[PDB]
């Protein structure tokens, strides 16, 4: 596994870009029962930061513990199509499953829209996260394709928090091997697959193994935002699992971190970042997993 302790600071434009995706991910918690996103795109404070955005479709499946909910929208101001995904089930229930239950690792080429030749032969991923990816594809994939055809020069951006972040990573990989050029930003994302998968994802997105991911740049298309004290990005840890590169770490205990305290981390594990979370920092598992620029997991704040 490529390890490092190198980190780099960011500028305010990059901080505002990460905050943006944190907000869009938060809005994913406005989909489901008891909540709503009103057309065009109204859902209280967080949707109010998105003029000229129209909700296309929401989706919600509660059938299985790894099923997903979320929405598809088009932002005519930024010329982007947004796919935003979350886990349908409570964060407590989902994280308990990921933390404690041992998935058999499955080849990503078994997932929807992935051809037998698109992945490396050793590209293995947690069977639950494949289900989250599949469940996203089966609910929204055809609608996303029709919207891509309708707005063919808009940039596709996939984002999600928690299990949504795992589904987003895989859905971005689906779009990328299938000829699109998506932006993928995940928050609080658990480790998806093994060393084969992680290194293949780094080649796919950064163009080499052990990529220099110290910079935010117009052409970079993968960011994994993590927060001090959140253990979700540290599980599952069954040896075998490892992250791809691309970590952006909020080294701050609260929402709304100072600019100095969001850093770009080198490597697939970095003790200056998530891998260095101390035992006292890890204690409050759900609360620390919500603190990503804005509070994630609750609609309307
Ligand atoms: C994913 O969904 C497709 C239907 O689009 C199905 O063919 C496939 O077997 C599913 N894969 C897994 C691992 O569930
Ligand atoms: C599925 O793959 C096809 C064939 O490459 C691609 O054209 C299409 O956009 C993909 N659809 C989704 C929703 O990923
Ligand atoms: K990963």
């Amino acid at each position: 596994v490529y390890t490092s302790t190198e980190t780099s600071h960011i500028d305010q434009e990059s901080y505002n870009f990460f905050e943006k995706y944190a907000r869009l991910a938060n809005i994913g918690y406005c989909v489901g029962p008891g909540t709503k996103i009103f057309k065009p795109f109204n859902c209280g404070l967080q949707c109010a930061h998105f003029p000229n955005v129209e909700l296309i479709e929401e989706f919600h499946d509660p059938r299985l513990i790894f099923d997903v909910s979320g929405y598809l929208a088009v932002d005519h101001a930024s010329k982007q199509i947004y796919l935003v995904i979350r886990g349908t089930h409570s964060l407590e229930d989902v994280i308990t499953d990921i933390r404690i239950m041992q998935a058999p690792l499955t080849n990503f080429d078994l997932a929807a829209n992935i051809s037998s030749t698109a992945t490396c032969d050793d590209c293995l991923v947690h069977n639950g996260f494949i289900q989250s990816y599949n469940n996203t594809y089966n609910q929204i994939g055809p609608k996303l394709d029709s919207v891509i055809e309708q707005y063919p020069d808009y940039q596709i951006a996939v984002t999600g928090h928690s299990l949504g972040g795992a589904a987003a990573l895989l859905f971005g990989i689906n779009l990328k091997v299938n000829g699109h050029d998506p932006l993928v930003v995940t928050l609080g994302q658990p480790i998806v697959g093994n060393a084969g998968f992680a290194n293949w994802v780094d080649k796919l997105f950064f163009g080499q193994e052990n990529p220099d991911v110290s910079k935010v740049s117009k052409d970079r298309k993968l960011y994994r935002i993590t927060h001090r004290g959140d253990i979700v990005p540290q599980v599952p840890f069954w040896d075998g699992y490892q992250h791809c590169s691309g970590e952006v770490f909020i080294d701050w205990p609260l929402i709304h971190p100072p600019l100095s305290n969001v850093v770009m981390c080198q490597g697939q594990s970095n003790k200056q970042c998530s891998a260095g979370n101390t035992l006292l920092q890890q204690v409050n598992v759900i609360g620390n997993h919500l603190q990503y620029f804005v509070t994630e997991g609750v609609c309307g704040i």
